[PDB]
């Protein structure tokens, strides 16, 4: 399946399929040089699937998204007397994509950029143009909006994901379903009903694709997060925090924030959200359970963005600790 952005100009394809890795060669030709920036671990796993093109091994996961690693990689690459017709190919998860993407965005004011996502959670991150690094202050505080030349998503990369990464990635697949509606949420809940099915990845393809289409509507609609793209931050308000203190996986935190979010909506609008229902769903999936802006779902199809006071968040956290 090939998806494609529909902006008034400068659009990119999104190849989602088992074996899409092939499509990378078709591009590589039209580039002077190509820098294969690949994750430390990811390189171990697929160094062979890849062996004018240079491989740059960067730290694992979030370890590379530092301002320091940003200077070193740009410098190292710059030393290779590059040109504006150079491409940065990002092989790895969301962390490498963001980092490599920020290098590609700032190198010579912007060079060519190929996204090669290898995680479930990367179905979300490789789409939309958000790239960047973290700051000693907080998460993705420094970055840019920069459209890749193409997104090449090969589903076979997913076969080697520990369950920990499956769970983490699922949170985003599930967030999109939530944002996509009540019918898509009950649809995905019934399929991925337990840890076993989830861990097997059976049918994740369809849901991943569905997830990309959902976001592809929102980001083409509101590219710079000036309107509806803020709905994508569902459960990231409380998620982004929890993550930075307990350093759990990104997706694990989102789920906790998605629960939290439901609790808050119940306080304000009294949505009558079966919190007990969502909690049990996380338990069945195998999730280890151990005015501030905010994207709140008042009802499926009625997503809102508004401030919330400490007292409401204080009470929303009280309720959550119940579980
Ligand atoms: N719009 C956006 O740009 C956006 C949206 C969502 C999340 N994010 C960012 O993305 C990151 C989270 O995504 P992530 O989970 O992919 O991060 P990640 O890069 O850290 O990948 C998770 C782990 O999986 C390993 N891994 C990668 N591919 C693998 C594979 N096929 N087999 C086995 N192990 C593999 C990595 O080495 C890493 O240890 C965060 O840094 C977050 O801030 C950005
Ligand atoms: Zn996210």
């Amino acid at each position: 399946m090939k998806l494609q952005t529909t902006y008034p100009s400068n659009n990119y394809p999104i190849y989602v399929e088992h074996g899409a890795i092939k499509y990378i060669g078709t591009y590589l030709n039209q580039f002077d040089q190509s820098f294969l920036l690949i994750d430390e671990y990811v390189n171990q796993y697929f160094a062979n699937k890849f062996d004018n093109v240079h491989k740059v091994i960067i730290p694992a996961g979030e370890k590379t998204k530092t301002f320091e690693q940003y200077q070193e990689t740009l410098e190292y690459i710059l030393s290779h007397h590059v040109t504006r017709n150079t491409a940065i190919i990002a092989v790895g998860g969301g962390a490498t994509g963001d980092f490599a993407g920020f290098v590609a965005a700032t190198l010579l004011r912007g060079v060519h950029f190929i996204q090669v996502p290898t995680t479930i959670l990367a179905h979300d991150s490789s789409v939309g143009g958000k790239v960047g690094i973290n700051s000693k202050q907080g998460k993705n505080l420094i970055g840019a909006f920069y459209r890749p030349t193409a997104v090449i998503y090969d589903l076979d990369f997913l076969k080697t994901l520990p369950f920990k990464q499956i769970l983490s990635g699922y949170a985003e697949v599930y967030k999109h379903a939530l944002l996509n509606g009540e019918s898509a949420t009950q649809d995905i809940e019934q399929h991925f009903k337990d840890r076993e099915i989830l861990q097997s990845l059976n049918g994740m393809d369809k849901y991943i694709a569905k997830g990309i289409e959902t976001k592809l509507d929102i980001v083409v609609a509101d590219e710079k997060e000036q309107g509806v793209r803020k709905f994508l931050n569902l459960g990231h308000t409380f998620g982004h925090a929890v993550e930075y203190y307990h350093k759990i996986p990104h997706g694990h935190a989102v789920m906790v924030g998605i629960i939290y979010q439901f609790i808050v909506a119940n306080a304000l609008f009294d949505s009558k959200h079966d919190i007990s229902h969502y909690i049990q769903y996380l338990i069945q999936l195998g999730y280890p359970l151990d005015g501030v802006q905010m994207v709140l779902m008042r009802q499926f199809g009625d997503i809102v963005v508004q401030h919330v006071d400490q007292l409401t968040l204080q009470h929303a956290c009280e309720q959550l600790k119940t579980y």
